């Protein structure tokens, strides 16, 4: 889809964590 | 500033994100 | 019947699911 | 040969999220 959105994180750490999850789970829908 | 902006693909992936970014705060506010 | 085991590969992805799967159980005790 | 580590995780539907981030975070390590 062509719809996005954003989410302010608190903290550095739990950025980095949620930027993973969404950078793999983009990655993944990406190869699918 | 203390947030990051995470930018994500889709609603349901934002409603998931969302989600457990609320997860992570909750854990942190019940540390010890 | 409700447990299932995660099979994970490696410290750091077990430690950050470990932390979301506690996050998640925590929010399901408050909701 | 792979180390595995392993989750005890409560609720299939919790499962099979957790199953989906984790397989996805495999798959961008694996793409590197």
């Amino acid at each position: 889809g062509s719809e996005y959105f954003t989410l302010q994180i608190r903290g550095r750490q739990r950025y980095e964590l949620l930027r993973e999850i969404n950078e793999a789970l983009e990655l993944k829908e990406a190869h699918s």
